[PDB]
Order: structure tokens, then sequence, then C-alpha cells
């Protein structure tokens, strides 16, 4: 449960956790509050399962597309700035943290992609994706290719596709005209072998970093790879497609505040006064760079660097990512519809109207109850190479300390507490160190797996060996938890 009179904080492994902590040492000198800034491993899962009972961090930072699903669930607390500390960030920002109308969390970095080019391969980048081909054509007489970037994902061609409005093809005649202008441009520079259809996000990396390419389309979670390289390389605006700018997705790291959290106004003054400033900002910045920043002070120091300037620039003409659980079954169509064009498998035509979202569902459902259940195998091995062989919560009785998980059926059973809606694996021992761990899907799973009785269950042999059997559709199995 958490514990009133103190913040709790939790942040990625690839931030400046360090310098965080450093703006919260300075909190308790002006309090008596102390702060703890921790970085557990997946921590945007345990989140949600936390929260739901009132334990875990009084803050969390993520990207705002996580937020809506936490949202959604009531699990962080409204925000209500006054206007002089909105009037701080950028107006978009803010847009980001939006669920419902309501604000969810407070903006603080911004990423986008930019445009990469290695400055001695070419020094006057295009300004427009319609000069790629040509330039393509007399940089391969030179020895080396225009453009490589990954297009296995649409995340990444999606600013050339977002890029034409449409309102053209009204007159000529918003709905998917230009997403169509921008996939068959794409689907053309492939068959006309500017691009290959295979390039991952790894042989385009590669590609860049050795010099072979004079362009990449990536992130600011790239540049440190490049830095590293012996690459001369800049970071600009994206090109123009038919006059128009590239519209990237935009993630806007942002810290929420937990709706079971007992110091809501304690938080609400650490991340405003202290972290949202220009000093605050640059400890963490110091510590590891933040990329673009949604400070309005800050930010306009760091676009002297020219890489940060882009990522904002492009930032500014793209659109936020999407952060509404109820569209996401759409999103993943049109992801699909991206792959199916670039790909060759399908026209643009006919991709845009054609892989379900239930088996992405279904397949990450089972799988996160395979390691539910199976991060309990550890404690089962503690207890019953102690010899204890009934569970419980009385001494010497084996004390599970399962996590509810919304997914599954099952009450504690060693005196957790539970939300409702939630379900913990169910575990039997036998003297003889037979043990079974048994998650029943229910409550919020997918109706793939609860239109009939669906189990994962690990079985332990009286050696110590475990194995893990579903009985959901082999379909949605991995390898790690076969069907029988
Ligand atoms: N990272 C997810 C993305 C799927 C989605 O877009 O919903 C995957 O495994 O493909
Ligand atoms: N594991 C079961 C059975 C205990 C031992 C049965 N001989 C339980 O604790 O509920
Ligand atoms: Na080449």
């Amino acid at each position: 449960k958490i514990e009133e009179g103190k913040l709790v904080i939790w942040i990625n492994g690839d931030k400046g956790y360090n310098g965080l902590a450093e703006v919260g040492k300075k909190f308790e000198k002006d309090t008596g509050i102390k702060v703890t800034v921790e970085h557990p491993d997946k921590l945007e899962e345990k989140f949600p399962q936390v929260a739901a009972t009132g334990d875990g961090p009084d803050i969390i930072f993520w990207a705002h597309d996580r937020f809506g699903g936490y949202a959604q669930s009531g699990l962080l607390a409204e925000i209500t700035p006054a206007a002089a500390f909105q009037a701080a960030l950028y107006p978009f920002t803010w847009d980001a943290v939006r669920y419902n109308g309501k604000l969810i969390a407070y903006p603080i970095a911004v990423e986008a992609l930019s445009l990469i080019y290695n400055k001695d391969l070419l020094p006057n980048p295009p300004k427009t994706w319609e000069e790629i081909p040509a330039l393509d054509k007399e940089l391969k007489a030179k020895g080396k290719s225009a453009l490589m970037f990954n297009l296995q994902e649409p995340y990444f061609t999606w600013p050339l596709i977002a890029a034409d409005g449409g309102y053209a093809f009204k007159y000529a005649a918003v709905d998917n005209a230009g997403a169509k202008a921008g996939l068959t441009f794409l689907v053309d520079l492939i068959k006309n072998k500017h691009m290959n259809a295979d390039t991952d996000y790894s042989i385009a990396e590669a590609a860049f970093n050795k010099g072979e390419t004079a362009m990449t389309i990536n992130g600011p979670w790239a540049w440190s790879n490049i830095d590293t390289s012996a690459v001369n390389y800049g970071v600009t605006v994206l090109p123009t497609f038919k006059g128009q700018p590239s519209k990237p997705f935009v993630g806007v790291l942002s810290a929420g505040i937990n709706a079971a959290s007992p110091n809501k106004e304690l938080a609400k003054e650490f991340l405003e006064n202290y972290l949202l400033t220009d000093e605050g900002l640059e400890a963490v910045n110091k510590d590891k760079p933040l990329g673009a920043v949604a400070l309005k002070s800050y930010e306009e120091e760091l676009a002297k660097d020219p890489r940060i300037a882009a990522t904002m620039e492009n930032a500014q003409k793209g659109e936020i990512m999407p952060n509404i659980p109820q569209m996401s079954a759409f999103w993943y169509a049109v992801r699909t519809a991206v792959i199916n064009a670039a790909s060759g498998r399908q026209t643009v035509d006919a991709a845009l109207a054609a892989a379900q979202y239930q088996t992405y569902i279904a397949k990450s459902q089972v799988s996160r109850a395979v390691s539910e259940s199976g991060s309990l195998k550890t404690v089962i091995e503690d207890c019953l190479n102690n010899g204890k062989t009934t569970v419980g919560e009385a001494a010497g009785e084996c004390a599970i300390g399962a996590t509810g998980s919304n997914i599954l059926d099952g009450a504690a059973q060693s005196g957790e507490t539970l939300a409702a809606g939630t379900g913990v694996p169910q575990v039997t021992l036998a003297n003889t160190g037979a043990a079974t761990i048994v998650a029943t899907f229910g409550n919020s799973a997918s109706t793939a797996l609860k239109s009939t009785p669906t189990t994962v269950t690990w079985t332990r042999t009286t050696d110590g060996t475990w194995t893990c059997e579903s009985t959901a559709a082999e379909k949605y199995n991995s390898s790690a938890c076969p069907a029988a």
C-alpha cells in the first residue's frame, strides 16, 4: 500500500533517473518529504496491476500512448494545473495527455522521427520526397544509396503516408486519398529499386552507421549509436510530399499521478515547481538527454542543437500518437494495410480495403498468463526445498505472494488482496514435491480465451523439472507453453 507522507517515482531505465533523483533530494530538503526514484523492469506492465489494489508508485513516467489505457481503467488522477503553468508548455503537448477532455498527466519530453543524413555524402539533403529517385541514381553512381530506413514497421513510413491531406483529390472528383498517394509513392520507390521491401531497423541502422547510405529515418534514441560510428551526420526536417510536410507520429514522455496515491498534492508540487523547471529538466538532461522537451523555456535552450530543433519541428508538423484503447483495432488494421502495400502483398487499393487483431491480443494474453504463472515457480521451489507443502498465509505454509491479473479468474490463496475482476494463478503442492500452477482465463481476458474453459498450467514433477501446457488454441500459443 502506498505510504502517505512520501513520493515514490517509476521511470524507465534508459532515462536520467539519477538526475531525477537529484531533483528529488532537493525536494526533501525544502520539505520533509523523502523521494525515491526506481526504474523497475517492465514498469508499464506492473503499474496497472499494482495500482489496482492501491499499491505502486505515486508518479509514473511513460509515453503518453500507454496512459490512455491507464486512464480508461481509472488508474490516473486528473490533474488541474493553473493557466500560468499550462502556458509554460507547448499547447500540442497537453493534447497528448488528454483523456475524455480531462488532463491525465504532465508532458515532459517530445520525440518524433527526423531525416538523418551523412554530411560527407550529402551536404544538401533533399527537401522533397519527389527528388529522392533522381538523387538515388546519382549517389549510386558515386558508390552509395540515397535512403534506407525500416520498412517493416509502418511507424517509420507513416510521415510520408500522412503527408498529403488529399484536399486536391476532392476538387479532382480526409478519406484515404492522401494516404493512397503517399503509399503509391512509397511502393514506386521500392519497385524502381530505390529502396528494398525487406529493409528493417537493423539493416538500415547498420547501413547508415557504416557510411553505406546517405540518409536514414529514425528518432533521438538512435543518435548515440551514430555518435559512436565514424559518420559525420546531421538531423533535419523530413522532406515534403506534394508540397506538404511529412507528419510523423509524436510520442510524449509524460508523468502521471497514481489515482490510488494519497500524496496527490505532494506529487503535484514536485512535478510543477521542481521538475518542470529549467533547473529540474537540466538535472535530468545532464544525466541522460531527453531530446526535445515540452517546457518552452528549456526547449529554446536545446534548439541550439540542430538535432533537437529538427525533432521539435517534425513533431510540431506531425500528429500525436493515438491513445484511445477503443481505437486500437482500427489502428491495427491501418498498420496491417500499410505493411501489405509496402511489402507488395497487396495493391495499394486492395490493401486499404482488406492478420486479426484478436490474434495479437490472444497471443499477448496467453504469453502474459504463461509469464505471470511462471513467475511463481521460483517461489514454489523455495517452499518445496524448505519442506513447505501447504499453500497459505500462516507460518510454515507457502505464501505465494501472487499479484492479481485482470485476465485471470482465481481467488488469492495466501492472504493477498485482489481487486474485483482480477485473479491469481492457483497453486497446489504435494508432499511428494509435485506441484501445479494453473492460470484460468477469465474476467477481462479476450472472448478468444473465455469462450471455452481455457488454462495455462505449469506442472512440477518430483525431480524439480517444470513444463507448461495450454488449453488455448495452438494459434494463440508459443513454444514456451504448447497445447497437449
Ligand atoms: N509491438 C506490437 C505492435 C502491434 C500493434 O501495433 O498493435 C507487435 O508485436 O507487433
Ligand atoms: N497445495 C494444497 C494441498 C496441500 C497438501 C495436500 N496433501 C493446498 O495447500 O491447498
Ligand atoms: Na550504393
